């Protein structure tokens, strides 16, 4: 404690603010908290505070030199340093008390913290954390004047833009809680406006596809959950979402988005759900395997049907149909459509493509197995399976051999 | 200190003033308060005054006759800073002020007395100013019915802008900071109370008429933005957007360039980022597409030199900002339709060699070339257009070329 100096200052009539500036403490906000010069100043502020003098606090003086948003940022970082952490926590309290003591509404403090200017960077601003803590203290302090995060933020940000921001705010540790929490209020706000899942779909731009495989969008998984949460409360006047989706995308379009998203853990969960929805809708409305075939336009692929992205969708639905409603042979269908020679060729091709290798084989084993009874000559068994081009060990070649010998 | 001398002067019949002259204390004002012979003069002054029926005098009154009110004020204020002379300076200051207060000279009349009105435009450089500030405060104390402020007495000498400017430089001088801050507060305060709109304060401070000074340089500009903030926060009902004001005097491009040329200096770094946030906000909120902003920034008029405009980084940042908050928009797709694979490949490759553009040029060139296989760009065009020849053996674009020539 430089008594000499403190005395010198008192006897010049330096205010506590004059000394804050003699100390050049307003130079850099990041060299203030937990530094020796502020400790000098604090000792002078005690002495200054008297008795005909104009009292000041440390909060009042910091705010007067760095502004509310400036002070909020100063605390926020100082909370992340151990040296200064206890100081920062007390100083944070005193900031919030000052505002509550005035009665700066959460809306007024939002402006003081310049969060309205910084709207679109909201969740990146340290001052946001100060403000959330102030709103929450405000609501406890004045229960007759309550307000919510979403009520103070949504007038600043377009509904869809706010959604995108929350979704990214969630992948961040410091703002994830807050982002969930505003998400919750935003959902309830939509629910009580009633707001149908189909209105919401287009409110959130989900009917576009320029930049999206859509199932990659957490907005899309956000929707759907709103829709689950819209059966919800209004069980009577509701649909489920495959209805909504289908207003903007076709069967074959939808089936591909699904075939895609199911190849990564990130989206395999929304994909197998949407897949459930599509299968359920086909079966509810009594789509046979044959009927779904056309809905996916696999008849317009001709002989190239095993090269369609949705061929596995169709084979799956057919396996699904037979287990649930009535056994339908895919083999029988493909056989009547192409014939033994063209189908054997088709499937032999599909064996070489890895994503169809196993269902190609499984169908071809089924095809070939009906051939003994259909009186197929071993030359035809040979040429149609393209045995000549197969490996010495290939199961279909060894089938050919035993079929030739038995015959 | 020299009795024979004093005796002699008293015998010679000398006045106090004569002896002031004899000691050559009127020689230079700055020698006096320190001077050896002044204490000599003071003893004589007592002795002279002690004589029956002599016309009395005083130290303040003798200094004033010889150096004028402003010269004595300048003496007292220099001597207030030396340890050796400080306590006499303090006491002289007091008798000066007492004497003025006695004659009931208003702060205004003391202003003219100290020739501060003449020296108006050099105001803060005159030590006499400090003397006058003190006088106004002690006057306020002495005649509480008749108070003024510093701002109220200086304001009529000067245009509002000119005062604002000298206040800034005065703020950065140690002897005038306390005073300059005082007057700033009184200036700001007076504008608020007159509900002077941020838009009207813009022209008054002449921030519109800037051609020879870009704007974010200006400490008055920062001051204006703080005024506009205090104004919103005191009249929340009166809807004010900073960008709206600046852009009736400037173009989107002009404004983005000031921001680019301000971000580099760390001292304007803060006002730069502010104004950038504003600009983006207004674009996003008025739903300006990345292509529309392209036209706004006048990057279409730079043709194939767009990546040499100060403002290209502004556009790309905006483009990325826009894609994150609203709707993803491919910057490659935009530029490829504009230029062609060849012209664009050359634009990017140049931009790849400039520090400020290389990281984005590279991401953009990476996106562009990824599309070349489905467009069947001939491998010799890939090698030419990418300037693969200038590229290091390790370079990813050279490696692209190698893998691509083998598969075609």
């Amino acid at each position: 404690i430089n008594t000499a100096q403190l005395k010198s200052w008192l006897e010049s009539g330096e205010s506590a603010d004059d000394v804050f500036k003699l100390l050049k403490l307003d130079s850099a906000a990041d060299k203030v908290l937990g530094h020796a010069k502020l400790d000098e100043w604090i000792e002078y502020m005690k002495l200054f505070n008297g008795k005909g003098s104009k009292k000041t606090t440390l909060i009042k003086t910091l705010t007067a030199h760095f502004e509310d948003d400036g002070v909020a940022r100063m605390i926020q970082k100082a909370l992340q340093v151990d040296s200064t952490a206890k100081m920062a926590k007390r100083l944070q309290f005193e900031q919030i008390q000052r505002w509550l003591g005035q009665e700066k509404t959460p809306e007024e403090v939002l402006t003081l913290l310049k969060l309205d200017i910084n709207r679109y960077d909201l969740f990146e601003k340290p001052e946001l954390l100060t403000w959330v803590k102030y709103l929450d203290d405000w609501n406890k302090m004045y229960p007759d004047r309550q307000t919510t995060l979403f009520a103070r933020i949504s007038p600043l940000l377009e509904e869809g833009i706010l959604a995108n921001m929350l979704i990214k705010a969630k992948s961040v540790a410091s703002t994830e809680k807050i982002a969930l929490r505003i998400q919750a209020e935003q959902t309830a706000s939509w629910l009580k406006a009633e707001k149908t899942p189909d209105d919401l779909f287009t409110l959130l731009r989900l009917n576009r596809a320029e930049d999206s495989p859509l199932l990659e969008n957490p907005i899309f998984d956000a929707w759907v959950k709103y829709a689950d949460d819209f059966r919800e409360m209004y069980p009577k006047v509701s649909f489920d979402p495959i209805a909504t989706i289908s207003e903007h995308y076709t069967a074959a379009q939808v089936a591909t988005m699904i075939v895609e998203a199911s190849k990564s853990p990130s989206t395999s969960s929304i994909a197998h759900r949407l897949n459930t929805e599509q299968f359920r809708d086909w079966l509810n409305t009594r789509q046979s395997p044959v009927r779904v075939f056309k809905l996916l336009k696999l008849d317009e692929a001709g002989d190239k049907l095993f090269q369609s992205p949705v061929i596995t969708t169709w084979l799956n639905y057919a396996t699904f149909y037979s287990t649930k409603r009535e056994k339908v042979s895919i083999t029988t269908l493909l056989r009547k459509r192409f014939g033994d020679e063209v189908l054997a060729g088709i499937l032999t091709d599909a064996q070489q493509v890895p994503a169809t290798k196993e269902e190609a084989t499984k169908l071809l084993t089924s095809l070939v197995g009906r051939w003994p009874k259909s009186r197929v000559h071993p030359d035809n068994v040979y040429k149609w399976l393209r045995v000549e081009g197969r490996e010495k060990t290939d199961g279909f070649r060894l089938f050919y051999e035993r079929y030739a010998a038995a015959y």
